[PDB]
Order: structure tokens, then C-alpha cells, then sequence
């Protein structure tokens, strides 16, 4: 037996139990209230000493710089490339048809004004600016540096650790999560919007199977079979979970199984999983087509170009739409159609994240080796 196929067994038994039982399936939602739960409980502390303690093993600042250089690159390339592939795809098809801060204060605010209230209040973007600036103090001392670093190795090992006691409960909370969310989604919800769950989940697909395919084909030159055979579980979690945040921990577990240097990994994972938000650009674009469609706009192409670069700075679920809706035009009362089937979308939008901050890690680490 292995922990992906018990996880599988899982998923698949609570779809059917969530298809049988259908709305009397809620009973069991707080068995994957404590998984996810447990999940989060990892995701501060591991981020912290992966990343310091990774930042730490290169001893050299000046190769961090073009690492995290060049995956700010292939997230905003990435990014464009999945409001691109949202737009043609709702463009395409036509699911709305028939139906009816300032920037500079945000980029502040990225830097704590006091590391342990970051710690407490859970902003990650604060506690990997910090951790980023701990490794590099760890970096250029060196040897004055060793309780500290070695305090945070072995801490980044036992949360490692903690990720491996919690996800042998993991079959048992996937199979709770997918029973209560097929109870919950009955087949008359969909019936109206199975137009934007196809094209939603379509443009998923097409993201998947033709940006991170050839992606790894072409420049890591590494195939991409055994890549998702390997990154299956993390996959299957995020699906799961609906949520980068709480998968964090098994995408870090992952990585290290996949080889990469674990230095590599530890920085950008948790960044990527904070920002590398390709799924949720996707489904703004397909949303914002998909209310244009539904209102009569006709949407120019001047028009949903501004759909492109209002999605790719959105990332930096359903509420951050709203800007996209805004930027365009378009009448925010669109929001309340899709409401209804949010964490449906919500799952591909996990899953293509945590596949895309994967895939960024796997080519930043195959870039210098």
C-alpha cells in the first residue's frame, strides 16, 4: 500500500458516499475540518525554517537573487499565459450567453514592522520577506551563525515530520471533504452553470496539458509524465483542500521527493504558493467573459486586454474578482450567478497553483544545473 493510493481510495469513496447520501453528507464535515485544520496548523513555522534554512545551505547571496529574479519572471510569464489561455477559451465558448489600495501602499506592508506580529496574524508575505532577510543574515555570517542555523535545520526537519504524522490522516479528511462538498453541490446547482464549470475546468486542463507540459519538455528537458506521477499526491490534496495555503506542507514534501535541491525548493515554494496564483488568474478571465457574455457587453479586444494585465497584478478566491469585474466594466451583481458554485471552481483553481509553483521550481532548479 502507499499514502497516494489510500488518499485516492479516499476521494473516491466520499465522492460516492456524497453521491448517495447527497445532502445528509454534511454530518461528516468536521472530520475534514480537523484535516484542514491540522494542515494549517504546519504551513507558519515550516514556511520560516524551510526558507531560512535554505537560504542558509547556499552560502551564496548572489545565486539567490537570480533564482528568485528568474521566478518572478516565469510567474508573471505564466500568469499572462493563463489570463490568455481563460480569455480564448471563454471567448471560444460562450458560457454567460442565456443568462441573466493603491499599489505602492500594497507593496509596503510586504515588510513587517514587527516579525512576531507577522507570525501571529499568519501574513505570509511578511514572514517570507523576513525569513528571506534571516537567511541572508545566516548566509553572510557563516560560523557565528551555526546554533541558529542548525536550531532551524532541525526545526524545518521536525515539521517535516509533523506534515508526515498529519497526512496519514489525510485519506480519512479527503474522504470527508469529498463526501460534504458532492453532498453540498447537488447536480440541480450545476445544471445551469455546467457551461462555466466545463470551460473553468477545461481552461484548467489546457493550462495544465500546454504551458507546464511543454514547459518541462522544452526548457527542463525532463518528462512531464513522471513529473505529475511523482507530484500526484500534492495535486490530489490541493484539489482537495481549495486552498495553496493549507497544501503548502505537502508540496514541500514533494519537493524534496522530487529531487530538486532542497535549497531551491524551501525559497520558492512558500512564495510561489502565495503569489504563483495561475488557476485563480484563469478563472478571472473565464469569469469576466463569462459576465460580459451574460450582460450583452461586447467586449473589445482593446477591452480584454485590460483583462490580462488587471488579472496578472490581481494576484499580488471569488472576492479578488471583483477588481477584475471593476477594472472592465462590468456589473458586480455578476458575482452573486457564480457564488453559488465557488469551491467547485475554487479546486481547479488550487490544483493548477500548486502545479504551477512545482513547475516554476522544477525549472528555476533545472536553470543552473
Amino acid at each position: 500500500m502507499s499514502l497516494y493510493h489510500k488518499i485516492l481510495i479516499g476521494f473516491v469513496l466520499g465522492v460516492i458516499v456524497g453521491l448517495i447520501f447527497g445532502d445528509k453528507a454534511e454530518f461528516i464535515k468536521p472530520l475534514g475540518d480537523i484535516f484542514l485544520r491540522l494542515l494549517k496548523m504546519i504551513v507558519v513555522p515550516l514556511v520560516f525554517s524551510t526558507i531560512v534554512t535554505g537560504i542558509a545551505s547556499m552560502g551564496d547571496v548572489k545565486k539567490l537573487g537570480r533564482i528568485g529574479a528568474k521566478t518572478l519572471i516565469y510567474y508573471m510569464i505564466t500568469t499572462t499565459l493563463a489570463v490568455t489561455i481563460g480569455l480564448i477559451l471563454a471567448n471560444i465558448f460562450k458560457p454567460g450567453k442565456g443568462l441573466s489600495p493603491s499599489f505602492t501602499e500594497t507593496l509596503l506592508n510586504m515588510i513587517p514592522t514587527n516579525p512576531f506580529e507577522a507570525m501571529a496574524e499568519g501574513n505570509m508575505l511578511q514572514i517570507i520577506v523576513f525569513a528571506i532577510f534571516f537567511g541572508i543574515a545566516l548566509a553572510l555570517m557563516g560560523e557565528k551563525a551555526e546554533p541558529v542555523k542548525k536550531f532551524f535545520d532541525s526545526a524545518s526537519e521536525v515539521m517535516f515530520k509533523i506534515t508526515d504524522i498529519v497526512m496519514k490522516f489525510a485519506p480519512y479528511g479527503v474522504f470527508a471533504l469529498m463526501a460534504w462538498t458532492v453532498g453540498k453541490y447537488g447536480l440541480d446547482v450545476l445544471a445551469p452553470l455546467g457551461k462555466l464549470i466545463l470551460t473553468v475546468y477545461l481552461g484548467c486542463i489546457i493550462h495544465i496539458l500546454i504551458v507546464y507540459t511543454l514547459l518541462l519538455r522544452f526548457l527542463c528537458k525532463i518528462n512531464p509524465l513522471r513529473f505529475f506521477k511523482k507530484i500526484k499526491e500534492a495535486m490530489l490534496v490541493a484539489f482537495s483542500t481549495c486552498s495553496s495555503a493549507a497544501t503548502l506542507p505537502v508540496t514541500m514534501r514533494v519537493a524534496e521527493e522530487l529531487g530538486v535541491p532542497e535549497s531551491i525548493a524551501s525559497f520558492t515554494l512558500p512564495l510561489g504558493a502565495t503569489i504563483n496564483m495561475d488557476g485563480t488568474a484563469l478563472y478571472q478571465g473565464v469569469a469576466a467573459i463569462f459576465v460580459a457574455q451574460a450582460y450583452g457587453v461586447e467586449l473589445t479586444l482593446g477591452q480584454q486586454l485590460t483583462i490580462v494585465l488587471t488579472a496578472v497584478l490581481a494576484s499580488i478566491g471569488l472576492v479578488m474578482l471583483t477588481m477584475v469585474l471593476t477594472s472592465v466594466g462590468l456589473p458586480l451583481e455578476g458575482i452573486a450567478l457564480i457564488a453559488g458554485i465557488d469551491r467547485i471552481l475554487d479546486m481547479a483553481r488550487t490544483t493548477v497553483n500548486v502545479t504551477g509553483d512545482l513547475v516554476a521550481t522544477a525549472i528555476v532548479a533545472r536553470t543552473e544545473n
